[PDB]
């Protein structure tokens, strides 16, 4: 049939998608800025479609409720037909791959440790061998699942602690995790994706630090409904954009050009 505007679902997560300061005076796609806003424009240009950015209605990434079997978040919007494509820091995972299609990754990352500056922790092993400093993950996401599945002694010790810790060590959003690090006087460490950690480290108040290496290696992908015809072109566009340097240009624009910490 005739071409229609492609509905893009995305999520407010810095520096991927943010409201422009003057969004009250703006309409449509111009309300938003960030890495994924720029990426959406490039994908649409390289696939020849017009598009409308929308913020996921429930504010969530995408997980399946164990009792109802209903998918929430951006994944749900694709699964149930409410959006045509998701362009966001959505981690490529086994369970999501079963219900949606993912492009090859547009960004590489791994699980990492965030501390308040001066916290006496250098590694995951350090965290696992002590109790004074609490530590946790985003409550629904791929980081939590890495710990749930690990056979590595240190990480399994960490999961056994986190899953039963009181009060809960799990947080609702990145912003909550960061705030908890900043306000807990060194007594909370946050396990999160290296991409967010590295962004936050270069934002005022310049009071956090990434410690140690990454624990794994994964990727973010552009997602489409399973079997969608848009999937093939989007996948080729991601590879083409990487090969020409555009993805790294956008990463440097949104991470290090805008660093506030010297
Ligand atoms: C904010 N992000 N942190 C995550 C984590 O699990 O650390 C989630 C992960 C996912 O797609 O589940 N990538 C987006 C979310
Ligand atoms: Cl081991």
């Amino acid at each position: 049939g005739a071409n229609k505007t492609v509905v893009v679902t995305t999520i407010l997560e810095s520096p991927y998608v943010m409201m422009k300061k003057n969004h009250e005076m703006l309409e449509g796609n111009e309300r938003y800025e960030g890495y994924c806003v720029d990426l959406a424009a490039e994908i649409a240009k390289h696939c020849g479609f017009k598009y409308k950015l929308t913020i996921v209605g429930d504010g969530k990434y995408g997980a399946r409720d164990a009792d109802t079997k209903i998918w929430n978040g951006m994944v749900g919007e694709l699964v149930y037909g409410k959006a045509d494509i998701a362009i966001a820091p959505l981690t490529i995972t086994l369970v999501r791959e079963e219900v949606i299609d993912f492009s090859k990754p547009f960004m590489s990352l791994g699980i990492s440790i965030m501390i308040k500056k001066g916290t006496p922790i250098e590694s995951a092993e350090d965290l696992s061998k002590q109790t004074e400093i609490a530590y946790g993950t985003l409550d629904s996401g791929s980081t939590k699942e890495f710990f749930r599945r690990s056979k590595i002694a240190v990480f399994d010790k960490m999961w056994t602690y986190m899953r039963s810790a009181e009060p809960s060590v799990f947080v609702r959003t990145t912003a909550e995790g960061v705030a908890r690090v900043r306000k807990s006087k060194g007594k909370y460490a946050y396990l999160l994706e290296s991409t967010m950690n590295e962004y936050i480290e270069q934002r005022k108040p310049c009071d956090t630090m990434k410690v140690g290496g990454n624990l794994d290696s994964k990727g973010y992908g552009i997602a489409t409904p399973k079997g969608s015809s848009l999937g093939n072109a989007v996948n080729l566009a991601v590879l083409k954009l990487n090969e020409q340097g555009l993805l790294d240009k956008l990463k440097n624009k949104w991470w290090y050009d805008k660093g506030e910490c010297g």
